[PDB]
């Protein structure tokens, strides 16, 4: 039977510690600058008392709805607060005890995105509420159907490390919030982690300290930078000038971009995506929940090229035998819009069940 | 004879940068957001400089003397500035040069603990003497008789990452110390860093990225997650509503108290541990020294419930063979007071000594 | 043919990571504590954008320009755009691509290093001017020199991490620059992020997790710490008392003087070091501009002391065979010569033509 590869299992631990750090303090600090100052220690408190909360139902119940055996849609509960997890048992060329971790990390950060930014507007039980509803019903479905072998993945969706899981999930749960800066220096800083964790967030994808981790790797640092330079071009054109939040948007939004694609692309095909994004997610921005803004227009646009530019012929690692571009395009297409509806649907729901139970806006 | 394994030692260099990262600059700025302002250069520096000399008294003798082979309770002055380690030499599955400055960061954290609390009312000149005293003639000694085969090890105690070494022998010296918030954002940025840092810390006291790394790690997780909800809840219940210092002193509380458990004790046995730190660190603070008394408090807790959650039948790895539960409990209620008495005298000697000197308070 | 080992692969991708992380954010937030604060915003702008720059020109021509077999003096253009370089290509004991990257990554803090202290004073179109000249003109070729086979790799010269490469060349260009503390929190935080980040720096310099990379580590650690004591004695003994401003530049001294020494001298050589370059730094501000001052003194002081300390006898690795103490120093110097002289008409060139096309000055 498989066993565990060392180098792997420090690689992979080591990027759980830097996607916890994207969260804890990193994402925490770029909401912090942003809103209003009279409001930052209580969106702290929520969002440090909300990751405690995804990190314990991660593995009472999480874990094993999304990871174990189920249906497109769900795993199981076979993985009860890990029962049945031996301690050496092995998923990949790791332990599963550090795919546990690794896989928890990802949620925390998708709802440290939502609740970053309304923390501000919603009451403390009714975020609370609103966590457990939405981490349950909705991410981990979609962690699922996409990396559990659920729905998506048997339709051969790619998406190395989270454009629909994470960015467009949360972008969409966050917008649906929406409807019902003070301190520049913090905001550059938690940019920065966030830029930092994401290595492990995309590199750690891999599974493996490989050829896949090192390109994925790669194709971070060149996405974020073309990025960065793609949309203080475009507000040189339009505002007469760069400015700093303009670059930590342009990070971000290359960052968000290359997630789906990151393990799947050429470097030349990095730098086009981190163009793109960067633009598209100025042009978004243009028509703190702008930051839903920017992941959810960069996601989408991250989850498209992903189905261009993993082609052989632009760079790329090539798509699955049988597989042209317009199928991969077509299925791309299908995974957007079944996050972006699953997503609302269970955020709308969210959001009602807390209104009916505590009332929603802080008193 | 025994090899270096090339993963346990990049595994092993990165677990030490994340531990000197709990120290430079997490513990710096803990401490920094909850001291007065007009103290908070002073304490910055006072900090600095005794990493510095901490540093610099391991690679000297304190290494040596920590895990040289000697007696129940000291080492030797065989590993002078390293004298008789072949660059070659390898302990455990990594080379020692690693082993060295592992075991020193986890020097510099303790000593860190200490100096920033008491930066703000001792002496410079005092603070250096102290240190010299109290790391040679407390910290070296329980680290030797705890992970150096004296004493405590050689009675079969457990004690995965330092809650006798590292917490109660701090909490005790700062709290003889002790008888002898203006930036809260800077308080979380600080403990977030500590949290980050400490899967260094705990996971990296597996020695090797194995299944026991992996344990450590997602025990971490889960009992940081568990006393953050702990804690926020006993405040939410006594003083109707969380806070931010509350919710980052709920997870100082479950990292001290799985600190001595987190390798030997199940994900189960993480969240009880996780819960009932969270309390008792709130317990015990309601009875910036506090910081001492939640160390205290939970390494004492977290160190006896070790004698209880390593049993196989509660999900842990195990006692040794031959050690009943009951067997175990009393031999961490013995490493538990000798570390308490220990530090102490120790503590109470390097006080006097600096203030027969050059005096403690500050002029 | 070579094959890649995982555990150097993961190590070298950690280490990567974390000299990224000396730019985002740590050289910036080093700065932003130190220049005024109406200049803050606008300069971490520039160090955000002129690092987008610097990976884009690294991915498409540098990385080939630097590292692909040419002449002495720079390599060829087999390499744009990483074509040419099959995925799985193994440099070393890892994949190139990861060797591409953490090669950037020391482009990026050395650029960091100029951008930082003189966005206050230089028009942004200027700098952007300026840094594609002198990345291309002066940081490519003497990294070709010194670590792509070039000139002075091809006599011996001794630079593990980049005494010459980033530090000297730096200092130079920064000189010239500057030619032609507000927040000292923030000043510790960055220094502390450099001082993490310098693991991956100088460990990772061996481009493999071994005993080396062992040696490079415990040096870091014994350098800065020994660097931080002889800055702050100096400063009791001139000033009257130590500063925290003054136990930052001490870490940053022996840091910068231990990087091209970390790997081939003993841990008693890095004491000697730390502590002489500590000094030196003092002694050198006293005749932010002060950074280029410390990195160019201590950078000139560790290549020296390299040349001496490198000898078995002393504790080091050993010279090359048949290399003579006196003339590894002949060597030394004959490297910090041409990295200075190198450096200054590049930068001279570089910042002419900046005047020339848009001017220099700010408007």
């Amino acid at each position: 039977p498989a066993v565990a590869d060392k180098a792997d299992n420090a690689f992979m631990m080591i990027c759980t510690a830097l996607v916890l750090f994207m969260t804890i303090p990193g994402i925490a600090l770029f909401y912090g600058g942003l809103i209003r100052g009279k409001n930052v220690l209580s969106m702290l408190t929520q969002v440090t008392v909300t990751f405690a909360l995804v990190c314990i139902l991660w593995v009472v119940y999480g874990y094993s709805l999304a990871f174990g055996e189920g249906n497109n849609f769900f795993g199981n509960i076979n993985w009860l607060m890990l029962k049945n997890i031996e301690l050496t048992a092995v998923m990949g060329s790791i332990y599963q005890y550090i795919h546990v971790a690794f896989q928890g990390s990802f949620a925390c950060i998708t709802v440290g995105l939502i609740v970053g930014a309304l923390a501000e507007r919603i009451r403390f039980s009714a975020v609370l509420i609103f966590v457990v509803v939405w981490l349950t019903l909705s991410y981990i479905p979609i962690a699922h159907m996409v990396w559990g072998g659920g729905l998506l993945a048997s339709h051969g969706a790619l998406d190395f490390a989270g454009g629909t899981v994470v960015a467009i999930n949360a972008a969409i749960a966050g917008l649906v919030g929406a409807y019902l800066p003070h301190n520049l220096p913090m905001v550059f800083t938690g940019t920065a982690i966030l830029y930092i964790g994401w290595f492990g967030f995309n590199a750690g994808s891999a599974g493996t300290a490989n050829e896949i981790a090192a390109l994925a790797f790669v194709n971070t640092v060149v996405a974020t930078a073309a990025a960065i330079l793609g949309w203080i071009f475009g507000e040189w054109a339009l505002r007469g000038k760069p400015s700093l939040l303009g670059a930590c948007s342009g990070a971000i939004a290359g960052l968000v971009g290359v997630t789906p694609a990151c393990g799947y692309i050429g470097v030349g095909g990095a730098l086009i995506i981190g163009v793109v994004a960067g633009l598209a997610g100025l042009w978004g921005v243009t028509m703190p929940c702008d930051v839903f803004g920017v992941h959810g227009v960069c996601g989408i646009v991250g989850c498209i090229m992903t189905g261009i530019f993993a082609a052989s012929s632009l760079g790329g690692v090539g798509f699955a035998e049988g597989v042209t571009m317009g199928h991969q395009l077509l299925v791309q297409l299908e995974s957007i819009a079944i996050t972006i509806v699953w997503s609302g649907v269970v955020a709308f729901i969210g959001y009602k069940l807390a209104d009916l139970t505590v009332g929603l806006r802080v008193p």
